[PDB]
């Protein structure tokens, strides 16, 4: 039952943010219905989820699109798979947020084919944190320069950091790896204006992630089936 799993997902969440002292109202819900049927959204929608997270980019906007034309309204559609040139146009278009800025390149693409009477999408800075076999996130070295040259961007809005941490099962070294990435975040968010959004945390490892200060779980399996 997708109801009684996102009100489970939101137990757990809650508890977590309390357990470390954070309210729970600090921790976005993305509910990654990449590969599930819109009817499945559907239900979610039902059940009084809004945020909702893709990894392609025409399975996403046609579910944007056929929730848009049943007079759907008030949802949050974030893009966070990989993102190639030749697919941007369409995340320009459609999408309200994108978790995989990691080059300046990708980013005025998006910038230059965002619609103007769109409000700017919101994107986050992709770190590839800990995996050697992702071709995917920038290195932390790196991330001064670009914040600053996507940070002018004027159809994007700069809001914060995204990884996808290595698998990960010891609880030590998730909570390690996902600290790296708040302190990280502190610091970006000390200059930069409006730096609201850690996207970090996935089903099995959302406690350390919020532990460590993560402000957005990314939650699929939990919710739909894996
Ligand atoms: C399940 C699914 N839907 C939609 C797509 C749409 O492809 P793309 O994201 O390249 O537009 C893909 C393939 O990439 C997919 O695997
Ligand atoms: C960026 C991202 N977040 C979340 C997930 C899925 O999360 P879960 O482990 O709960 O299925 C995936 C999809 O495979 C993903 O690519």
């Amino acid at each position: 039952d997708i109801a009684h799993n996102l009100a489970q997902v939101r137990d757990k969440i809650s508890a977590a943010a309390t357990r470390c002292g954070r309210s729970p109202e600090e921790i976005t819900l993305l509910a990654v219905s990449a590969t599930k049927p819109a009817s499945a959204i559907a239900e979610a929608i039902d059940a009084g989820q809004r945020q909702f997270g893709e990894n392609y980019v025409q399975e996403g906007v046609d579910k944007i699109r056929h929730f848009q034309e049943l007079g759907v309204t008030g949802l949050e559609w974030h893009f966070i798979g990989p993102l190639q040139s030749n697919k941007s146009r369409l995340v320009a278009e459609h999408f309200d947020w994108c978790h995989t800025i990691d080059r300046l390149r990708i980013a005025t693409r998006l910038n230059d084919q965002r619609p103007a009477e769109l409000p700017p999408l919101n994107v986050l800075i992709q770190i590839n944190i800990s995996d050697e076999n992702s071709a995917s996130g920038i290195q932390l070295a790196e991330l001064d320069e670009l914040a600053a040259a996507v940070a002018e961007l004027p159809r994007l809005r700069l809001r914060g950091l995204m990884a996808i941490p290595a698998p990960e099962s010891e609880y030590v070294r998730q909570f390690e790896v996902a600290r790296q990435m708040a302190v990280a975040f502190a610091g970006l968010k000390t200059r930069y204006p409006h730096i609201d959004t850690l996207s970090l945390g996935m089903s099995d490892d959302m406690e350390a992630a919020i532990a460590a200060g993560s402000t957005m779980v990314r939650i699929g399996t939990a919710i739909f089936g894996a």
